[PDB]
């Protein structure tokens, strides 16, 4: 059979929180079969756990909620876990947010490869899209399409000098195109206008050219840090791979995003969950 995977070893990472600007400790540990990805606030007492589930989501990133208790910026870590097929793992946080690291999945990918993958004696469960499912917000569109594989297609028209007047598009088929090589290290575009507001208000303190391609009203300041052609939509695809993993199992199917973000990504997932005939669970031999 195709088996569930966890981590072979505990691994620890230190970074800055995206919003605090303050040091935060992350520990990844193996978990049992059928656990999924479970976030732990160990700084609290009693420790509070929040499963990585669509229904546990509550702006510019994906936040998990249980009560007043939250875990911020889950999208990149969940994307690394999606990309390497990690089914089951505990995520312990010293604080309310995942460290932003280089601001891609690359750091998490590398810590998980370094931990090692452990097969478990239990069938890996897949969510296979049977029939099309879609959500719209003004011009924003997310859509699930039946497909023999996993495929994420992203298109956005952002009205900035940087894009030279052109819609940004990227497809990724994870039969030919590797998550690790072609999406995992992509950083988002930060717009001085947006960052300037937040920093004034003591928010997004941790965000810089270390964890973002920073663009002013005109130009990418830090072209030196570009890793890919069409990096922005490649990071959007990374964001969506992370958000889609809140389904709790790998997707067999195609995702199409048009101006979509975390908000619509979560609406799509719910809408699919609601639509029991749009999907079935499969395992393989
Ligand atoms: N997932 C989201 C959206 O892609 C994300 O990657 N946000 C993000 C990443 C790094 C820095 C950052 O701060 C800022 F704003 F200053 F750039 C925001
Ligand atoms: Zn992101």
């Amino acid at each position: 059979m195709i088996k569930q995977r966890t981590l072979k070893n505990i691994i620890r990472a230190t970074g800055v929180g995206l919003h605090s600007g303050e040091k935060v400790y992350l520990t990844l540990k193996p978990a049992p079969v059928d656990t999924g990805i479970v976030f732990s606030r160990t700084d609290l007492d009693p420790v509070v756990e929040i499963p990585a589930r669509a229904e546990n989501v509550g702006t510019m990133s994906t936040t998990l909620v249980k009560g007043d208790v939250k875990v911020d910026t889950v999208e990149h870590l969940l994307s690394a876990m999606a990309g390497l097929g990690i089914d089951n793992a505990y995520v312990e946080l010293s604080a309310s947010e995942v460290p932003i690291m280089d601001g891609s999945a690359g750091p998490f990918v590398f810590l998980i490869q370094s931990a090692g993958l452990q097969e478990q004696e239990a069938a890996k469960k897949f969510i296979r899209i049977k029939r099309e499912v879609s959500v719209e917000e003004g011009d924003k569109r997310a859509v699930f399409v039946p497909f023999d594989g996993f495929k994420v297609s992203f298109e956005i028209d952002f009205d900035h000098p940087v894009f030279r007047g052109r819609t940004q598009q990227a497809s990724v088929d994870f039969s030919s195109t590797s998550f690790v090589k072609e999406v995992s290290r992509a950083r988002t575009f930060g717009f001085m206008r947006d960052i300037e507001y937040l920093r004034s208000q003591n928010l997004a303190l941790g965000g810089s050219v270390e964890n973002a391609i920073v663009v002013d009203e005109n130009r990418v300041l830090n072209e030196d840090g570009l890793r890919y052609e069409d990096e922005f939509v490649k990071h959007k695809i990374l964001d969506a791979i992370g958000d889609l993993y809140l389904l709790g199992n790998s997707l067999i199917g195609e995702f199409r995003g048009f101006k979509s973000g975390h908000a619509l990504n979560n609406q799509l997932l719910r809408t699919l969950i609601a639509d029991k005939d749009a999907w079935e669970v499969v395992t393989f031999e």
